[PDB]
C-alpha cells in the first residue's frame, strides 16, 4: 500500500452537482460559476475574485492586467517552484531574472529580492511554495523602498496554488493588497478539475479581470447584433459551469481535510526533531500555512529515498528547479540559497489521506535510520 | 419558444462516462484522452492528433510551434471571425494584417490575400467559417509563389472550429498539409464541454506539440526526482479526462446531427429561393461544409431583424467583425469587400435541433416579407 505524496479530493456528491450541470443543458460560464464565486468571496472575505481555467491562466491574466511599459520587461521569481509560474513569464513576453530561496523556509530570498530590484523591473511573483506564506508585510516595505528608488511601485502577484486557505497574521491569503491566484487543479486542496481564481485588491483591476477572462467580451452585451467593443484583449481564460459545479461539490469538505493536513504537518514536527541528518523547516506562528505537502532537508538523501521506496513512501520533489531547464539556459545565474539547499530537500506525505497508522509508519521508518 | 440559433449537444451517456472519470479517481490527462485522440485519429485520418483544452489553446499552441525570426511579426487574418482567432495572434505578441472577405463566399479572400503577404508575413490563419471549407489548393499554389518569391513558406493554421466533419475535394479537413485547429466548445458539433484538437502535417511538430501543450514536461518522466528537461516552454494546453470522456459520450451521435445540419441547408438552399431582397450564398460542389449556421444576405436587415424576432427566430451575426474592437483600433484597414456585405449578412438557424416544423416556420417567415 503505497502512501502518495498527492491524492484527489474529490466527494462523492461531485456527480450529483455535473448531473444538474448536464440537465440544464447550458454547460457554458453561467449560474454555477456564479455561485461558486460568491462561496469563494465569502469564505476569503474579498468581494474580488475571478474565476479561472486554471491557476496557469490566472497567472497570464494577472500578467496581462498589468500596465506598465514594454521597456519594463523584467519579471522577478524565483525557481523553486512549479513551472508553470515561470512559463506565464515567458508567454507574456518578458524576461525572467530569477531571485534566490531562503534555505530556511524554501521561499523567495527577500534580501535577494531587494537587491534585484531594477528600473527593469515590472512584476514579482511571489510563491507561497508548499502551502507556506511569504513575509508579506515585508515584502511590503521592500515595495516602499523600491517605489522612493525608483519612482514606481512593481506589481506583486501571488501564486497562492499551493495555499487553499492559508492566513499571513491574521488574514486569509487574498486580502493583502496583491493580485492573487490560486489553483483548483486535481492534486490541490479545494478541486474542480481544472480551475483557479484570481483575486483583485481594487475595482479596476476586477472589472477589467472579468472583461480579460473571456476575450474582453461583456458576456451581458447583445452579441448577436454585434452590440459590443473589446477594449482590451483575452483569451478563453475563464471558468465554466461544468467545473464550477465540481468545485461547489468539494467545498463542503475541503475545512475538514486542510485541519487534517495541519494536524498530519503538527505530528510531524512533534515526531520528527531530534533526527539525525534530518533537519525541519522553522514555520513563523504569525502565519498559518496549508502544508501541500510537509517539507524536510535530509543527508545522503539517496539512502532517504530508496528508505522511503522500499517502506511504499512516496517521497521527492514538487518540480525540478526551474532554472535548470535548457529552454532557460539563458537566464541562469548565480543562486546560492538555493544551491545550499536543493540536494537536501524532500517533500514527505501529508495530507488528509494519511491514515494514523500511515503517518505513524512514515515517522517510524524516518526514526529507523537510512 | 424561440428557435435558437446554437444549441449544447449533450449525450444521455455522457453522465456515465463521467462517472467512470470519477471512480476511477483520476481526473487528470490519461486514458479517456488517449481513447478520444485514438477515436478521432481515426475518423480524421491523421495520426498527428494532439487534443487541447480549447480550440483557442489549439491555436495559441499553433502559433508558438512556429519557425520564423521576430522580424516577420506579421499574421494575415480576416477580421469575419470569432474573437479567438484573432487574440490569439496578440497573445502570440505578433502583428495582425486584416485580410479581406469574398462577398461571395464569406470567406478569406484569397486575391486580397496574395496582395498583402510580404517580407513581414508570419503566418496565414484561415478560417473555414460558419462550416464552409476555403479553396485549399489555391491557398497552396499562392503560398508556392511566395516561397518563389521570398524564400521562406509563411504556414497555414486553419480554424475549423466551425467545421467538423468537413472535406475539401474528396479529403477531410486536417489532411490538407496544414496544421489544423479543431474546437469541441459546448455549442461546437463535437462537444467536450470544452476542448480542442491540433492536427499536425508532420512527426517533428507533432512531437513538439505533445510537449509543449502541458509545460514542454514530458509526462512519462520521473518528476518526483526531477529527471526531466524542458527543452521548450509551453502552458497548461492540454485536454484532461473528464472532458475526454465527454467527447467520448458525443461520438455516437455527431454524424446524425451533422447529416441533419446538412439536410436543413439543403432544404434553404431549394426553399429560399426568388426571395425579394434575400441573397443566398453559392457553395461549390468540390466540398463538403458542416453548417454551423445557415447565411444569407438580405436588404433592410433591421427590419428583417424584427420579422425573426417577432416570429421566434433567433437570427443575425457570431461575431462582430474583430477590425472594428478599440483594442486593435491601430490595425484598421479598408476592407471593401467586407463593407458590400456586413450590413447585409445574417446567420440562421440550421442544426439538427430544428424539427420539420421549426424549419418551414423559418422559410414561410421568410417568404412572407419584412
Amino acid at each position: 500500500a503505497m502512501i502518495p505524496l498527492f491524492k484527489v479530493a474529490v466527494s462523492p456528491t461531485a456527480l450529483d452537482r455535473v448531473a444538474e450541470v448536464f440537465a440544464s443543458g447550458y454547460l457554458g460560464q453561467g449560474p454555477r460559476v456564479a455561485e461558486f464565486e460568491s462561496a469563494l468571496a465569502a469564505r476569503l472575505g474579498n468581494p474580488r475574485v475571478v474565476s479561472v481555467h486554471s491557476g496557469t491562466s490566472g497567472l497570464c491574466l494577472a500578467l496581462r492586467l498589468l500596465d506598465a511599459p514594454e521597456e519594463r520587461d523584467e519579471v522577478l521569481s524565483t525557481p523553486l517552484t512549479f513551472e508553470a509560474t515561470n512559463w506565464a513569464i515567458l508567454a507574456d513576453g518578458r524576461r525572467i531574472t530569477w531571485v534566490d530561496v531562503d534555505p530556511a523556509t524554501l521561499t523567495m530570498d527577500l534580501d535577494d529580492l531587494e537587491r534585484k530590484i531594477s528600473p527593469a523591473t515590472r512584476a514579482i511573483i511571489v510563491v507561497h511554495w508548499t502551502g507556506y506564506p511569504v513575509d508579506l508585510d515585508r515584502l511590503a516595505g521592500i515595495l516602499d523602498r523600491a517605489e522612493r528608488e525608483h519612482g514606481f511601485r512593481p506589481a506583486v502577484i501571488e501564486d497562492c496554488a499551493h495555499a487553499w486557505g492559508a492566513s499571513y497574521r491574521g488574514v486569509p491569503l487574498g486580502s493583502h493588497g496583491n493580485m492573487c491566484v490560486f489553483s483548483f487543479q486535481a492534486l490541490k486542496h479545494l478541486t474542480c478539475g481544472d480551475g483557479g481564481l484570481l483575486t483583485l485588491p481594487g475595482d479596476e483591476l476586477h472589472e477589467r479581470a472579468m472583461l480579460r477572462r473571456f476575450y474582453g467580451i461583456d458576456r451581458t452585451a447583445d452579441r448577436l447584433r454585434g452590440a459590443y467593443d473589446v477594449a482590451e484583449w483575452g483569451l478563453k481564460w475563464h471558468m465554466t459551469d461544468l467545473n464550477a459545479a465540481i468545485g461547489l461539490a468539494n467545498l463542503e469538505t475541503v475545512d475538514e481535510q486542510l485541519r487534517l493536513h495541519r494536524e498530519n504537518a503538527a505530528f510531524y514536527d512533534k515526531e520528527l526533531t531530534g533526527v539525525p541528518g534530518l533537519e525541519l523547516l522553522q514555520r513563523s506562528p504569525d502565519r498559518e500555512g496549508s502544508f501541500y505537502v510537509y517539507d524536510v532537508k535530509v543527508d545522503d538523501r539517496p539512502a532517504f529515498h530508496r528508505k522511503m521506496e522500499a517502506a511504499g513512501i512516496m517521497a521527492g520533489l514538487v518540480s525540478r528547479r526551474n532554472d535548470e531547464h535548457s529552454c532557460v539556459a539563458h537566464l541562469r545565474t548565480s543562486l546560492p540559497g538555493l544551491d545550499s539547499v536543493y540536494d537536501r530537500m524532500v517533500s514527505l506525505p501529508v495530507g488528509w489521506w494519511l491514515t494514523e497508522q500511515d503517518r505513524e509508519h512514515v515517522v517510524a521508518t524516518i526514526r529507523s535510520g537510512w
